[PDB]
């Protein structure tokens, strides 16, 4: 009866400070961080630690492989959430700092059509990830999206306004692309899939362009307010 | 209810034919062949063909991607077997050529002891294997191994008997590994792997040098007796 909540968004565009604020907001609210994003000291850690500074060391080498473990690593972050965090709250919410469909629709594919990965490479990825997110079938299956909205400028603002040395040199240019894949994917919807109940999800889109970190009520409210629709 | 039996051995042991040898005796006993085998003869089949093709030229670029897939495709390939076949014959018996244990305890081992995979691809398979396993092949788990023991030289004169223009190379001292590994995970039985289980396991071993594609009936009178003690 839990709902699952993916919050999607660019680089240092705010999704963990958004998450980290919904979660003190109610005791029936539980967040689950992305894998990246604490690898960016167990076994996991080292191995991303590991694979992310050979993923910007080298990413034709090691995409795929980067990938596949980002994903997989999410896939049971996620699952230990659910089965874990939240047992009887009346309204149980689960927010997931991003999704499945951010590995594969918008970064997966972003390396695929950068070349830095081949066909090959990308139809595996594909295989594994398709096949397997047929497995669980309404387990993970999302109950909205939220869409933190910023500029690959206020992003890139924020990215240096972060404090992570290998993050220093992500240019310009890669968050336009991640931008586009991402607003064709939540907003304009042309970007297809094959998980039929994706183009029937709602989404909520939010503004995150002005800083909304002392200034975060009336976001909150659209949250409660998509809530209760769902 | 489905009894499963893993057929292991080195490279032209002579697995493929026991096993199709085998199924013919019987409506009881059905088998799952290896889909790497399959590929040195469908999406699955387009990129199980270029991989390989792939590990060949560069065993130390490919040899992660290579690990991940045929092992996800054997997974797959033995639930559909198992979800299907046999549903009632009176006393199934599925025999698999090789398992999830060989492609990780000899292919992959070795790969890696080999220096073709780093020491972070290898820990992240192994960490994709013990989870790939236990959320989906848990139900794949050996009821008992069936080894086909063999030597180094008629392997090489088998490869070129079957004509295979890849492998005709195999370094003679590249199957003589192979078959190194064998030996101690079912020979001396010291190997313990991560599922406990095998331990008990029972292990038949039959030495198979000899050419039998006529001459079998002391090999599978021995299969019948240890189906029976199962
Ligand atoms: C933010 C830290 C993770 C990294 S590091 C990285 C990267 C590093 C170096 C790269 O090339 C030099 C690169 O992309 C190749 C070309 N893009 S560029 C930098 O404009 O020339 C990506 N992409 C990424 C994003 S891939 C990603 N995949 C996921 N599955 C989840 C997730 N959160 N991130
Ligand atoms: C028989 C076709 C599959 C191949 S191809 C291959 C290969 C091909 C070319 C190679 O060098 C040019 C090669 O070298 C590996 C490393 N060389 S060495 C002597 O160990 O230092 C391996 N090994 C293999 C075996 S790995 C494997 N893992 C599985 N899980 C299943 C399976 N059938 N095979
Ligand atoms: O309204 C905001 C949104 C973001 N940030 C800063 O932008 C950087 C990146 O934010 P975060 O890591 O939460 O973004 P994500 O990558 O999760 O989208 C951090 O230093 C935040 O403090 C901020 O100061 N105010
Ligand atoms: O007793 C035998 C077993 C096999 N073979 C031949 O050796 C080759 C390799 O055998 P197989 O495909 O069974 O090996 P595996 O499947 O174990 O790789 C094939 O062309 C077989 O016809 C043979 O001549 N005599």
């Amino acid at each position: 009866r839990i709902k699952k909540i993916s919050i999607e968004g660019n680089i240092a565009a705010g999704k963990s400070t958004f998450v980290n604020i919904l979660k003190q907001l109610s005791e029936d609210w539980e967040v689950v961080p992305e894998p990246v994003a604490r690898w960016s000291l167990t076994m996991e850690q080292k191995n991303g630690g590991n694979v992310l500074q050979m993923m910007y060391e080298k990413p034709e080498r090691w995409s795929f492989t980067f990938q596949t473990y980002a994903c997989l690593s999410r896939i049971r972050a996620q699952l230990a959430s659910l089965n874990g965090k939240l047992k009887d709250a009346e309204k149980p919410v689960l927010f997931f700092e991003r999704s499945v469909y951010s590995d594969r629709y918008i970064f997966a594919s972003n390396l695929y059509e950068s070349e830095s990965m081949n066909e090959t490479e990308w139809t595996i990825y594909q295989d594994w990830h398709d096949w397997m997110n047929n497995q669980f079938g309404q387990s993970l299956e999302l109950d909205g999206i939220i869409y933190l909205q910023a500029t690959p400028e206020t992003c890139l603002h924020r990215i240096y306004l972060r404090g992570r040395n290998e993050e220093q040199g992500i240019p310009l240019e890669y968050l336009e692309k991640l931008h586009y894949k991402h607003e064709s994917w939540l907003l304009h919807r042309t970007l297809k899939t094959n998980f039929d109940y994706l183009q029937e999800v709602p989404i909520l889109t939010l503004d995150v362009n002005e800083d909304f970190k002392d200034k975060y009520e009336s976001l909150v409210e659209k949250v409660k307010e998509f809530l209760s629709t769902l």
